[PDB]
């Protein structure tokens, strides 16, 4: 992936509350392909099902959304994968959600 990117800046702190792996589509409900925005910990599917999380990125302009399926985090501005050390936080607690 990218070492880093110009967007790391608008990750904003985990919630209190934790990630949860399973949670749905916070549009259609969809168990599949889910992915967090790392901006704001809403939910939403990915491309492949019903781009919910595009949309998403499309009208918040939020940047960085992690996958629940490989917890890779993708940056919809750079079109890249992006692992830097201020991602270690979320990765680890979603990570210890999922396994
Ligand atoms: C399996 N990983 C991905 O699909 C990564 N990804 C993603 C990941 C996030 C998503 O599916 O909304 N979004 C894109 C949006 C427009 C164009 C490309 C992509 C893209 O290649
Ligand atoms: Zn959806
Ligand atoms: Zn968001
Ligand atoms: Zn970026």
């Amino acid at each position: 992936p990218l070492p880093w990117c110009p967007h790391l800046v608008a990750v904003c702190p985990i919630p209190a509350a934790g990630l949860d792996v399973t949670q749905p589509c916070g549009d259609c409900g969809t168990i599949q392909e889910n992915w967090v925005c790392l901006s704001c910990y809403q939910v939403y599917c990915g491309r492949y099902i019903n781009g919910h999380m595009l949309q998403h990125h499309g009208n918040s302009g939020h940047p960085l959304v992690l996958s629940y399926i490989d917890l890779s985090a993708w940056c919809y501005y750079c079109q890249a994968y992006v692992h830097h050390q201020a991602l270690l936080d979320v990765k680890n607690i979603a990570h210890q959600n999922k396994f």
